[PDB]
């Protein structure tokens, strides 16, 4: 270990890894808007996640509009989130560009602004094979050794699922402490990737299947990721505590409740179609849940079949009732 | 300003020349600007009609902004007004593209060769809104629409082309030709002569003979291997020498057949930056270094295909430059 | 066989299999309207169709019983009475059953076989060549039309396969894709070097025929059973090099058929081509048929409406070009 | 029928169709080794297999003649002699041929049908339900195992189709995908609410049995013909809730089979699974069989080696646990 390296390890990734959206002002869908981040809501939201018991906070994944925020907006938003968290929990800043050098340059500045790590996708103009994927993450880790890294394994967004041999290599990179994974959406690969990282990387399933992997692999699968904490974090923190207590019957009933709340999200049950518009559908979910306030999404992802927003709003309202139940 | 009428003949697309350490993530500026100038001047003197920079194989993805603006400025200055210059500008969102497009126009580019954000795919409505936004924000810039289904996660719809043909700034589209045969003809009908739809150099003769009033231009990503084969193809089409066009077309397809690993189109697209770079090196018409991070990994045998294609084309360049 | 590539010229018409009103019931032992089949085949001869083909995809090659296929083919062959070549569509799950069906259809008087390939697993080019060579060697008295249908048979037939298929004497034509796969059409065309007739679409024929007049002397049409007059006229226009007329007619054909594809979605039409085409044949009123056979009976009603509207539009074209010989 | 979901417990073994040495010749009219068919089926009973099924994908349902399929199923049925339920695999291109095959198969003594669906056009969820309802109604004396193979039949059965299928008493079980489609396995599982046995793979049965001990009380295995002892032993460990042992043995089964997928590519294996599995059955030595039937005889030779290695690795596990 070097005094410059990140102090965070796989052991610090435990419990709920919450991913928040980037709150937006009412003119956020206009190309002429110079600055579209609602910074008051951002700070209140970040603080709400700490007080609600989120264990790790991440920003600006896909639905966080990593793609469409300006660099000025990304910096200001992350700095506001970091100041609001005040070091109480680790903060991973979502930084994904079209190439290795811009990602490195953004990652250094985000560390300067006090983020503890980076939630990093990968360039997607062309797909990267496994050798290309490992070289990218190693490049980022060597250039910014002071940042921990959460690997963004999103096959649709980045044009490919990260291979098991790539995970084995990623787990030798000390900065890599976690990966946002697919859970049962890629069930066989999740277990293959799990063996490949040998407890050196925390592989994060979904809130809707964390219990299944946690029971089967209690020593390894000790955290999940959730993009629904901004609808209210209480259903997921409670799942964390049910798992910790090994109340498997209670875990199953809560898990059924979460999937039930989210079922309307996918238009006509079509998951590939939800991914086509995940930014727009999630935004209507966050609005409807009423736990945070936000405006429209940013250019260019403003156009969506109106009926798809119906599924988002129902899912938000469904989750609101869960939040209210478990907020006690 | 530029209109559809200004896009005729060979629309050449050049790569971005690179210095020997271009493949290192710690290299801050990787463009060989002397080569960029020499290459652009060579395209003008070799008969290229319209010059475009920084599409996919131009490494629009992996250049830094400082690299892109300094490369565009050098190309525009070396061209010195002789032919139109379209700066390739493509980012992950509308607002960075507009901001890049404004500065690129301020640096003297005549237009923008624009692809669209692809983190999420855009539907026909989101695609039309993106190009309208750009055109309204940079009204002085003509626009070449970048229809690349694999890069941008979907083929631009015929209804989308219908709307794009109502935006005056949209003067041309880099299209797929026979790789999307039905769409090309459907799109060509939707734009109704208001947009120049550019097929491939290997497809151009077929579409020009069938639609001589509308398909009066193609694009070529091979001009940096030597533009003489394609400018010759242009003159043969203008003269309506269909036998000679067919024979030259077979020569062009013959030269490039090794570009595709096992003939597989889709494998080539996954590595088109790496494979094209090897072709430019071997053709020897220009010099360049390796590719930029992150696109430095590629099955070695795919590079052999690009090199042999580049050597094959260099032979065509020598044959047709002596006319 | 006596047939060669030279015998494949003009309009290769593919017809559906006419059905009785109870054809959609699984308890219907025999569902072919044999009277209408004979009327249909005769009208194809009388209307100028140059080659007749039966039981492709929309002809329900999959869902007819073996007894239905034998009887339908016998009726068609007898009504054609040697006036034009007849290719019986025979496609099963394996080489041996296809060979068995091929020999029997030859005994009932068909001149050749319109053959797709086994589809349970995809065949690679070696497997594709072996299959057709097997069929050709076991039934050498039957000419062959290769059914190149990527969706049905799980892949596009490769250009090296076409090179090998062009050394088999029985192989005289291929039902191809035209501009739906334009680069491959021209690759396959070079490969066969005039030994196989590569049949594009009726909407594509003019383009390929103008560019390659010595080779692309024929197309296939699955619309003849709505009335063959527009397609045979297109043949006559191409033979007269009336290119402006060819372009105008091609537009009229594509125009009549635009409502075939729901919301313009070609892929969605292909999931229900049997059901939609059946609606088209009914509405066009050139032939009479009942419903489709099990298992292909379920379809959104909206998709049927688009097929019927296509049928009515083609009927107007049939009325126009059928009377162009005698009118004003 | 008297068979219900309650009778589908333990190892559901799927066996291939033994072939004679000239089985790969299209002029061979009858290619089944019936003596080997009888010996294997008996060996499956004596080895602890709880349910036997024939003529799925690797059993070459596609490429056997009807006369072959009858004779093979009859021979298996006679050899089993009522000891365990036998599901005859019948999948044709249409409803009526499947039904008529299915009636004959019940007349030859099969207890039910292992049925995949017509695949020339893909069937949507309503067409899937109608197909299986039609078969169930035409031959109500026959229990049915639904064959959920998305590659073979052009689509994963939708969860709404499973909800409806679970109202058809004849439908007792489905050959499923386990962690290959884990999210859907669970959705389908909730939808059937214990009225249909959803069969995961032998390599993830332990995971699903531990989580759902009262529902997922059976798996399917396509490796029983390499020796059924490793899989019946897994059944016993699962019943005994010996989870540590279950995990280690699950790892052993995965380890023995890894050589099967060319360079770890599952989709590549599926393109040649009949050919590759054939190599594995020969190598394991538990049964003898000739080559595959037309048209699935072409396959890269290295893929076969990967199947041969898997056979030998499995034969070591068989010897270990047949102890
Ligand atoms: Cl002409
Ligand atoms: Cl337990």
């Amino acid at each position: 270990m070097h005094v410059r390296d990140t102090k965070l390890t796989v052991d610090d990734i435990t419990g709920v890894v919450g991913i928040i959206p980037t709150p937006s002002i009412p003119t956020a869908d206009q190309p002429g808007t110079a600055f579209s981040v609602d910074l008051d809501e951002a700070a209140t939201l970040a603080d709400a996640m700490v007080r609600g018991g989120v264990d790790v906070l991440m920003t600006t994944g896909t639905f966080g509009e990593c793609a469409s925020l300006t660099w000025d907006e990304l910096q200001s938003f992350v700095a506001t989130v970091v100041d609001a968290v005040a070091g109480r929990i680790p903060v991973f800043a979502g930084a994904t560009t079209l190439n290795t050098r811009d990602t490195i340059a953004r990652g250094r500045r985000l560390g300067e602004l006090g983020a503890d790590g980076l939630f990093v996708g990968r360039p997607m103009w062309l797909p990267l094979d496994d050798a290309g994927i490992v070289r990218f993450y190693r490049d980022v880790a060597e250039a910014v050794p002071n940042m921990a890294l959460v690997v963004y394994d999103n096959p649709g967004a980045f044009k490919g699922k990260i291979g098991t041999p790539a995970y084995e290599a990623l787990s030798q990179i000390p900065q890599v402490v976690a990966a946002k994974h697919l859970g049962l959406l890629s069930g066989s690969a999740f277990l293959s990737d799990l063996r490949a990282v040998s407890g050196r990387v925390r592989l994060l399933p979904l809130e809707t299947d964390w219990y299944y992997f946690a029971r089967l692999f209690p020593e390894e699968v000790t955290a999940c990721w959730s993009g629904n904490v901004a609808c209210g974090p209480a259903p997921v923190t409670h799942l964390r505590d049910l798992i910790r207590a090994r109340r498997w019957d209670d875990c199953q009933a809560l898990t059924d409740e979460l999937e039930g709340a989210l079922e309307t999200l996918y238009p006509g049950g079509n998951f590939a179609e939800f991914l086509k518009y995940s930014i727009q559908i999630d935004n209507a979910q966050f609005q409807a849940a009423g736990f945070m306030r936000t405006g429209p999404t940013r250019p260019p992802y403003t156009e969506v079949p109106e009926s798809y927003l119906a599924g988002g709003r129902e899912a938000g309202k469904n989750w609101a009732a869960l939040q209210q139940r478990y907020a006690s």
